[PDB]
Order: C-alpha cells, then sequence, then structure tokens
C-alpha cells in the first residue's frame, strides 16, 4: 500500500520561494538557493520540495503555469494568536501579500492568509482553546 | 514556533476526489463524501485536506476553476517497483488521467504521474 512521502511546489525562482518559507520556520540551507530542486524534511519524515519550472519541464515538457483559482493551500500552525498576528505583519512588512488579515474563524482558530512568491495560498493559524 | 500542519486541495466534487485518493491507500470514511471539508492524518501528524469549491468561494467568491499545469504535486511511495506500474494501470482503468507512463527516472526511481480529478499532479514512485 502506498504512503504520501512528499509534497512539491513548482517555483519560478528558487531563492525567492525559499526565503519566504524560511520566514515561516522551514529549515532550508542558504546553499539551496542555487539548486534546481530542493527538499526539506518535515517533522515525521514527510518532505516539502521545490522544483524550478525548468526542472519540471525536463520530464514534463508541456507544463504551463495555470491560470484561475488556486488548486491548493499550505497551512502553518502557530502556538497562539499572538504568534499568528505577529507573523502576518512580519510577512507583509517583508513585502509579501497579506490576503486576509487575522480573524477569529468560525471553526475556532485564529486565522490569516498570505500568498507565497509564486502566488500560492498559505494559511496561518492557531487554535483558540478557550472556545 | 511555526510548523507545517496541513496541505489542502480544492475539490469541485468531494466524492469524486475522495474516491480517487482512497484508491491510493488514503483512509477516508465513506460519509466524508457528503462533507464540505475532509481531513486525513498522515505520518507525523501532518494532514491532507479537501475543501469544496463552495467552501472556498466563501472566502473567495471570485474563485474560478483553473486550467494549466500544476503548481502543486503529491508524491506517493510504493513498497516495490511493480506496484507503481500496477497502480498506474489501475487508476487509468478507473478513468483517471494518466499523465506520464511508468519509467526508470534518472534519479533512481520507478516513476509515474497521474492527475487527480481536480488537476493536481500525483507522483507514483518506488526506489530502483
Amino acid at each position: 500500500s502506498a504512503r504520501i512521502s512528499l509534497f512539491a511546489v513548482v517555483v519560478e525562482d528558487m531563492a525567492k520561494s525559499l526565503e519566504f518559507y524560511r520566514k515561516l520556520g522551514v529549515e532550508i540551507p542558504a546553499e539551496a538557493d542555487s539548486a534546481p530542486h530542493t527538499e526539506a524534511v518535515l517533522d515525521g519524515g514527510i518532505r516539502l520540495a521545490w522544483d524550478t519550472v525548468e526542472t519540471v519541464r525536463s520530464y514534463d515538457p508541456e507544463w504551463q503555469a495555470p491560470t484561475g483559482g488556486h488548486r491548493f493551500a499550505i497551512a502553518f500552525e502557530f502556538p497562539d494568536t499572538a504568534s499568528v498576528d505577529k507573523k502576518y505583519a512580519e510577512l507583509v512588512d517583508a513585502g509579501y501579500e497579506g490576503h486576509l488579515k487575522p480573524w477569529n474563524a468560525v471553526w475556532g482558530q485564529r486565522y490569516a492568509i498570505v500568498k507565497d512568491p509564486d502566488g500560492n495560498v498559505v494559511d496561518l493559524f492557531a487554535p483558540l482553546p478557550l472556545e
């Protein structure tokens, strides 16, 4: 039986994408900026990977950047409301797109949304245990 | 302080999506087919989630089904190489999109690529 081993995102610029994720706590060496493909190991073993458009086209020649609504989102968990809000402001202050400012979501979590350098949706959240 | 916790995909049809993933060994309750949101816990606690387009258009009324290549891919590892070819044939027979047929990738893996019901790329692999 199969098991999910890795998740990957296609990036226009490796260095630019990597710096955004480093800002979200993902451990990535600076040296990876010059790589056509980068992988980071998440807690538990699953990997998050980045492949440049050229790398993708090496085996998937007809690949074209999609237009329209996002097909997915990557959600990061924080310990509390303070850390979520602080990170949102930090990312926006760093030049990244703040899509939806922090709010208390009906499902019981402090929630916020930003976009990565490639325009992908990234959620920031923390539980609201008092609810 | 921050850690990746979830990877979510937008589905036009929850049932159609979930049945594809159940075919890849993802344990998903049958009643999740009628839910606007579904989650499955993977190795280490990270979750794969599904959200209907309506759920999505809630906080994004503009959302329009995209077209084009993937910006995101999910890679499934298999116990052996024969399992990769077998699963690829099965999924294609089930009516799913076979993108790139099995081959011995230069990085040292039997590799194959299909697309899920919503256009997301799914890699099938096993070490050579």
